[PDB]
């Protein structure tokens, strides 16, 4: 089953990284994506990756991805092998 945690984000500041710390279990794969609703549509920007062997796993999507004008969208997680949880994200 997937897993959904809504954002929300300035609709014009556009600096940085948009940063997602997941924990879960050391090593495993997992992969999702971060999505959105613009011009009517929801699009999607995919992200894959690995936990360390702290169990942690770091996602930085450019700002630049997201078009200006949207506030908020989902975090999204499509698989995990073991264990993971979003401890929090952040426009860094
Ligand atoms: O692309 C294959 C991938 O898709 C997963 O299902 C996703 C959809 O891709 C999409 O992101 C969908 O977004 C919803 C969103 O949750 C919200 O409800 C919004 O209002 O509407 C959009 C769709 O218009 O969310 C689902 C996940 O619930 C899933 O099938 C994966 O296993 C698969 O690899």
């Amino acid at each position: 089953t997937a897993i959904l945690y809504p954002f929300t984000i300035s609709g014009n500041d556009r600096n940085g990284n948009f940063t997602i710390n997941f924990k879960g279990t050391p090593n495993s794969t997992n992969n999702g994506c971060i999505g959105y609703s613009y011009n009517g549509d929801w699009e999607k920007i995919e992200w894959e990756g690995s936990c360390d062997g702290n169990g942690n796993l770091v996602v930085e999507v450019p700002m630049s991805k997201i078009p200006a004008g949207v506030t908020s969208g989902e975090i999204q997680i499509w698989a995990h092998s073991g264990d993971l949880k979003m401890t929090d994200y952040k426009a860094l």
